[PDB]
């Protein structure tokens, strides 16, 4: 996870609302969540990887081991099962709940960290740079 | 857990610095941690309990099931194993790392939430009220 460790600030967001719609986030909530500009703080301690997200909407944190399924309460209050892997040099997260699934891919592109969240063929792209 | 769900704000802190010393928290961290006045936000989603701490020092979160050991990275960056129980109507947390242990007790006392953290017979006491 060496390529991912650091504090990342949001530089661009594309198609976030439509992704949230696909996920089932409420109309009012999508407004508030759309206004947030979360940072992403990624760190490692031993075999535990932590991804923190800090914003006006919600402060979240997941702590996990690569390849080991874990319980997560999402920023929009879904209770999901997540599994995160190192796959083609990306961190790939699959979240499953209520027979549904979404894939969140975190990948380096030049000096940026690109986050692509996919649900039913709808993709939100968020671009981050080091703080 | 119903008696614990809510947003709690710090109202008193007693012996916090000495507790941190006993834990082995370094001077500079103890200073910044002592200056912070963290909220504590406790929520439940199915069988998952989440305890979030928000302050200038750190934003942290643990999500866990009662009676099931889990991995935790503490605010002072210790990698510990935690187990949390409902015991005499209190939430009792035991954190273990490097052959050491500390116990964190969260209990209701009237309209307050009293948090007692014990390390080798040094006790820090922090009291919170609903926000």
């Amino acid at each position: 996870c060496d390529a991912f460790v650091g504090t990342w600030k949001l530089v661009s967001s594309e198609n976030f609302d439509d992704y949230m719609k696909e996920v089932g986030v409420g109309f009012a909530t999508r407004k508030v969540a759309g206004m947030a500009k979360p940072n992403m703080i990624i760190s490692v301690n031993g075999d535990l990887v932590t991804i923190r997200s800090e914003s006006t909407f919600k402060n979240t944190e997941i702590s996990f081991k690569l390849g080991v399924e874990f319980d997560e309460i999402t920023a929009d209050d879904r209770k999901v099962k997540s599994i995160i892997t190192l796959d083609g040099g990306a961190l790939v997260q699959v979240q499953k709940w209520d027979g549904k699934s979404t894939t969140i891919k975190r990948k380096r592109d030049g000096d940026k960290l690109v986050v692509e969240c996919v649900m039913k063929g709808v993709t939100s792209t968020r671009v981050y740079e080091r703080a």
